[PDB]
DNA sequence: TCGACGGATCC
DNA sequence: GCTGATGCGG
DNA sequence: GGATCCGTCGACCGCATCAGC
């Protein structure tokens, strides 16, 4: 079935107006995504913070258009140490952060340009491109090690400041989170190991799944569709892109959106409204 | 994500 | 710059 | 022995690389 995202709720559970708009987008090729009008859609949407994953573009080759975004003037990028065209993430912000960090503090997990950490006044933002378990599950063993290291890192962070985590987490948590759960239990992104990892991450940090907390029983809400088989036009998709929040931020939560109609990638953008 | 292959089983 | 092959993705 | 039924498999889309000029 096809999905319409409900209207943006911009007031908190206590009616505070939203003060912060964060958009996350796994662009799957920054240069292509710009040619496909992605920055235009970003301008229409006008977020305070914009997080990009799977940029596949080293720092040298960053397009010029990115320096024409004055609402996102503070810009940070991470590319793999020695794998061109692969992975990559960016964080662009209206206001400068207090401090920015790359990686999670673990050598084996910090070589593929997957994590940027931006500390602001009242919270810390992490944007992440989690490793795919791979076709045939070649990297499932690796992914389990990452999941544990990432969880351990996020727990540390959330013990010092309220934490917002966004990006492609490369798992559909539950059967409601993808169109074809039955035929995907052995495929990357819906293995029990990946689902267990996600569950443990929600419990251990702890974090709440912003979208599922507001729409706990809403089916067919996905952030990714394979380019093949006309899957997007059939809404045969997976929810892979999340905003996970520290529980303290839940009364700051105004809404968590799926921007289903924005084209430019095999992921659509997600948007988070907080009253901070 | 399909649809095509089997091999398997049941009426 | 252009072809043709390969890596990677969920 | 004709149909139906499940695991298993291999190709499609798209972006960016690399090898070779």
């Amino acid at each position: 079935a096809l999905y319409e995202d409900p209207p943006d709720q911009k007031t908190s559970p206590s009616g505070k107006p939203a003060t912060l708009k964060i958009c996350s987008w796994n662009v799957d090729g920054l240069r292509a995504w710009i040619k496909k009008k992605g920055l235009d859609w970003v301008k229409e949407e006008a977020p305070d913070i914009l997080c990009l994953q799977q940029t596949k573009c080293s720092e040298n080759k960053l397009p010029a258009e990115l320096q024409e975004l004055p609402g996102l003037s503070h810009q940070y990028w991470s590319a793999p140490s020695d794998k061109e065209g692969y992975s990559g993430v960016g964080l662009l912000s209206r206001q400068a952060p207090l401090k920015v960090s790359y990686g999670i503090g673990d050598e084996e997990h910090d070589q593929e340009g997957r994590v940027i950490v931006a500390e602001f006044d009242s919270f810390v933002l992490v944007t992440a491109y989690v490793p795919n378990a791979g076709r045939g599950l070649v990297r499932l063993e690796y992914r389990q090690r990452w999941d544990e290291a990432f969880r351990k890192f996020l727990k540390g962070l959330a013990s010092r400041k309220p934490l917002v985590l966004c990006g492609n987490l490369n798992v559909a948590h539950e059967e409601i989170d993808l169109r074809n759960p039955k035929g995907n239990k052995k495929n990357a992104g819906f293995t029990p190991q990946e689902r267990q990892g996600f569950g443990e991450l929600l419990q251990a940090v702890p974090l709440a799944d912003s979208f599922r907390h507001l729409y706990p029983n809403t089916p067919y809400a996905y952030t990714f569709w394979t380019y093949m088989m006309n899957a997007r036009s059939k809404n045969v998709g997976w929810r892979l892109d999340y905003f996970l929040l520290s529980h303290s931020l839940l009364p700051a939560l105004c809404d968590s959106k799926i921007r289903s109609k924005a084209l430019g990638s095999d992921h659509c953008p997600i948007t988070l409204y907080l009253a901070l």
